[PDB]
C-alpha cells in the first residue's frame, strides 16, 4: 500500500495500474496505444515506460501497483528508451503533416516535440498507392502514417464487437486492414468510423465527399441544398477552440451561407419526417397487434449490423426512410414544387456525426426518377476543415436562421443525436396518435443516458407496451446472443451503433484521451440536444409547422399512399441458397 513515484511517497488501498495511479496524483506518464482501457498486447508500444526498482524498466499502461514499489518515471534510461521508441515509429512514418488532415490534433506529432525525437532515416515512399486504400464508400486507410498501435482493433472489437477490424500479415509485414484485405464494404463491417475515432494519427479517415460538394457549389446550373444533422451545432465548435458542449447552431448556418450554399435547411427537419412515419408505423402494428417487434431503420450502422449478422430482422424494421435520406427524398420531390427549381439540378448535401451515413447515401436504390436522394455526406471534420479553408472565422460569426421550408424543426426530432432520441420522439407522436389526443406528458428519461441495454414500459391507449433502447453495436450483440429478447414481448427497439448515440459518431471531432478523461464527450455534447429540446416551443414532430404543411399540401396522410410510395424504404433478406 507504500509506493514511491520520483521520490514522493503514496499511501494507498487502491488496486490499478501505475499509469492510472500516477495520473490520478498529477505525475505526468506518457502513453501512446493505451485507450479504452486496453493497450496493444502483442506490440506494446512502450511509450508508457517507468523504472520500477529492483525490476527494471516496465510499462506502467499494464503494470499494477503493488506494495514497496519505487517508481521513476522520467530517469535518462527511461526517457531515451521512450525516445527510442519514438524514432522507430518515425521510421516508418510519412513525417510531412504540412498538408496531413490531423495537423491540428495529431498525438503523435505531440509527442514527436514532446522528446524532440528524430527518425534514424526517414521514411519517404515513391508510391503511396500501395499504401492507400480508398475502395470504400465510407473509410479509407493510410498506411504511411500507421503505427500500429492496435487502437483501432481495439475499439472495433470494443465498440461493435465485429473484429471487423484485424491485423494482417501483407507481403510478410504486419498491416491493420479488414477480413482478406478486402474493402471494408464488403465485409461484416459496419463502416461506423470508431475505429477512426480511436486513432492517434491520420492513418484512419473518412472517404471525402468534398470535392462532390465543391464541383457542385461552382457548377453554375446546380442549386446546392444543405442541412446538417443534429449532433453537429452540438459538436463542430470543438473544432474552433470553443470548448465542449457549446450551441453553435446559428453560426453553422451563417457559416454555410458564407461558403456559398444556396438553401439552408436541416436534417432535424427530417427526423420530423421520421417520426412521423415511424410513430404512424407503430401505431399501425399496434392496431394489427404486430408485426412484433419494430426496430428503428436510421442507423445505416445498425441496418449493416441487420444485414450482416441478423437478416431475419429485416422485415421488423420500420420501412421509414432515415431522417437523411428522408429528407433527401424531399429535396427531389416536393422542394422543386415549392421553389421552381428543376429536379435534376438540386444538389442535395447533409452534414453528418458519421462515416456510415456516406454508405447510406449511396445505395444504389436511395433514388428516384434517376435522382439520388442524397448527393454527398460530409462529416463534421469535413465541414470544419471546408470552413477554416475559405478562412470563416467561425467562433466570431453571428447568428442567422435556417431557411424555414425544410428547416423548421421540433425538440422531438432536436434529440435524435442522443442514445434514447429517436424512442423519446417517437413515443411523443405514436401517443399522441393512437389515443387520439394532445398528452402534456412528454419527457421519457427512462430511455436517456449511457446505460448500454435501457427498458422501459409504456401503456398506450390503456395498453402496455415494451420498448428497449440499444446503446452501441456491441451492446446489441449482447441483447440478441444473451436471449433478452426473449425474456418479454418486446414492441419498439430503437438501436444505436455508437455508443452514445451519433453525437459519437464516427465524423465526429476527435479529443485528446487525457481530455476525455476531464469531460464526459458523449453526455456534453447530447446535453446541448436536451437543452435545445427543453427550449422549443414544438416539442413534438408533428407540431412542425413547415412540416405539417408540406404533409397537408403535397405528401398527404403519412404511412398511406403517396407517403408510404415516396417516403419509406425496405430492406430484404437474400432468399435461401445452397451452397
Ligand atoms: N439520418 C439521420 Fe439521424 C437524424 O436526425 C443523424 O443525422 Fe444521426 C445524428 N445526429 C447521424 O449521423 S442517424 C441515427 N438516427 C439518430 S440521429
Ligand atoms: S499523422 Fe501526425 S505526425 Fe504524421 S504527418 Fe500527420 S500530423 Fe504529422
Ligand atoms: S467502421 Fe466500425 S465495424 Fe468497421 S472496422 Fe471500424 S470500428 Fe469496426
Ligand atoms: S490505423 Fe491508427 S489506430 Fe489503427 S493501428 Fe494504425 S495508427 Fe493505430
Ligand atoms: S449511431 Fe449515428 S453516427 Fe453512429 S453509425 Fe449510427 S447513424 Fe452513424
Ligand atoms: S501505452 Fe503502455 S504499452 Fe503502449
Ligand atoms: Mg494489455
Ligand atoms: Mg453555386
Amino acid at each position: 500500500k507504500t509506493i514511491i513515484i520520483n521520490g514522493v511517497q503514496f499511501n494507498t488501498d487502491e488496486d490499478t495500474t501505475i499509469l492510472k495511479f500516477a495520473r490520478d496524483n498529477n505525475i505526468d506518464i506518457s502513453a501512446l496505444c493505451f485507450l479504452n482501457n486496453c493497450n496493444n498486447d502483442i506490440n506494446k508500444c512502450e511509450i508508457c515506460t517507468v523504472e520500477v526498482e529492483g525490476t527494471g524498466l516496465v510499462t506502467a499502461c499494464d503494470t499494477l501497483i503493488e506494495d514497496g514499489m519505487i517508481i521513476n518515471t522520467n530517469s535518462d534510461a527511461v526517457n531515451e528508451k521512450i525516445k527510442s521508441r519514438i524514432s522507430q515509429l518515425l521510421d516508418i512514418h510519412e513525417f510531412k503533416c504540412g498538408p496531413c488532415n490531423r495537423r491540428e490534433n495529431c498525438e503523435f506529432l505531440k509527442l514527436v516535440i514532446k522528446y524532440k525525437a528524430r527518425a534514424s532515416k526517414p521514411f519517404l515512399p515513391k508510391d503511396k498507392t500501395e499504401y492507400v486504400d480508398e475502395r470504400s464508400k465510407s473509410l479509407t486507410v493510410d498506411r504511411t502514417k500507421c503505427l500500429l498501435c492496435g487502437r483501432c482493433v481495439n475499439a472495433c472489437g470494443k465498440n461493435t464487437e465485429t473484429y471487423a477490424m484485424k491485423f494482417l500479415n501483407k507481403n510478410g509485414k504486419t498491416i491493420i486492414g479488414a477480413e482478406d484485405e478486402k474493402c471494408f464494404d464488403d465485409t461484416n463491417c459496419l463502416l461506423c468510423g470508431q475505429c477512426i475515432i480511436a486513432c492517434p494519427v491520420a492513418a484512419l479517415s473518412e472517404k471525402s465527399h468534398m470535392d462532390r460538394v465543391k464541383n457542385a457549389l461552382n457548377a453554375p446550373e446546380k442549386h446546392v441544398i444543405v442541412a446538417m444533422a443534429p449532433s453537429v451545432r452540438a459538436s463542430i465548435g470543438e473544432l474552433f477552440n470553443m470548448g465542449f458542449g457549446v450551441d453553435v447552431t446559428g453560426k453553422i448556418y451563417t457559416a454555410l451561407r458564407q461558403l456559398g450554399f444556396d438553401k439552408i435547411f436541416d436534417i432535424n427537419f427530417g427526423a420530423d419526417m421520421t417520426i412521423m412515419e415511424e410513430a404512424t408505423q407503430l401505431v399501425q402494428r399496434i392496431e394489427n397487434n404486430g408485426p412484433f417487434p419494430m426496430f428503428t431503420s436510421c442507423c445505416p450502422g445498425w441496418v449493416r449490423q441487420a444485414e450482416n449478422y441478423y437478416p431475419e430482422l429485416l422485415n421488423n424494421l420500420s420501412s421509414a426512410k432515415s431522417p437523411q435520406q428522408i429528407f433527401g427524398t424531399a429535396s427531389k420531390t416536393y422542394y422543386p414544387s415549392i421553389s421552381g427549381l428543376d429536379p435534376k439540378n438540386v444538389f442535395t448535401v447533409t452534414v453528418m456525426p458519421c462515416t456510415s451515413k456516406k454508405f447510406e447515401a449511396d445505395r444504389p436504390q436511395m433514388e428516384k426518377d434517376g435522382l439520388r436522394d442524397i448527393d454527398a455526406v460530409i462529416t463534421t471534420r469535413e465541414l470544419a476543415k471546408m470552413i477554416k479553408d475559405a478562412k470563416i472565422p467561425f467562433a466570431k460569426l453571428e447568428d442567422s436562421e435556417a431557411d424555414p421550408a425544410m428547416g423548421e424543426y421540433s425538440g422531438a426530432g432536436a434529440i435524435f443525436g442522443a442514445t434514447g432520441g429517436v424512442m423519446e420522439a417517437a413515443l411523443r407522436s405514436a401517443k399522441d396518435f393512437a389515443e387520439n389526443a394532445e398528452l402534456e406528458d412528454i419527457e421519457y428519461k427512462q430511455v436517456r443516458g449511457l446505460n448500454g441495454i435501457k427498458e422501459a414500459e409504456v401503456e398506450i391507449n390503456n395498453n402496455k407496451y415494451n420498448v428497449a433502447v440499444i446503446n452501441g453495436a456491441s451492446n446489441l450483440f449482447k441483447f440478441m446472443k444473451s436471449g433478452m429478447i426473449n425474456e418479454k414481448q418486446y414492441h419498439f427497439i430503437e438501436v444505436m451503433a455508437c455508443h452514445g448515440g451519433c453525437v459519437n459518431g464516427g465524423g465526429q471531432p476527435h479529443v485528446n484521451p487525457k481530455d476525455l478523461e476531464k469531460v464526459d464527450i458523449k453526455k456534453v455534447r447530447a446535453s446541448v440536444l436536451y437543452n435545445q429540446d427543453e427550449h422549443l416551443s414544438k416539442r413534438k414532430s408533428h407540431e412542425n409547422t413547415a412540416l405539417v404543411k408540406m404533409y397537408q399540401n403535397y405528401f398527404g396522410k403519412p404511412g398511406e399512399g403517396r407517403a408510404h410510395e415516396i417516403l419509406h424504404f425496405k430492406y430484404k433478406k437474400s432468399a435461401w441458397s445452397h451452397p
